[PDB]
């Protein structure tokens, strides 16, 4: 929301991985693979935009919400996708609970 524009990186550790999200999400627009596991993404996405919660706050389940929408609806990630993944993977410190 906002202004938004395209970015690879920054400074900026929490706008990084809102960013990154926004990838997956042009390539899945009218996807025929994932239709609903974009929900995750999308919405585990705005979390970062609300100054509540925070981004290695929601990241961490993020990857829980995703994995198990996996095997939900046999979802599987592409070679960018999965990679991509590995992104906020690192950054976020909750990275023992998986």
């Amino acid at each position: 929301m906002g202004k938004l524009k395209w970015f690879s990186g920054g400074k900026e550790r929490s706008n990084q991985a809102e960013n990154i999200i926004t990838d997956l999400l042009d390539d899945l627009k009218t996807d025929l693979d994932n239709e609903s596991l974009k929900k995750v993404l999308e919405n585990y996405l705005e979390e970062l935009k609300q100054k509540s919660a925070s981004v290695p706050l929601i990241l961490s389940r993020m990857n829980l919400d995703i994995s198990k929408a996996i095997r939900n609806d046999g979802v599987t990630l592409s070679d960018y996708q999965s990679k991509k993944l590995k992104e906020l993977t690192s950054i976020s410190n909750i990275r023992y609970g998986y």
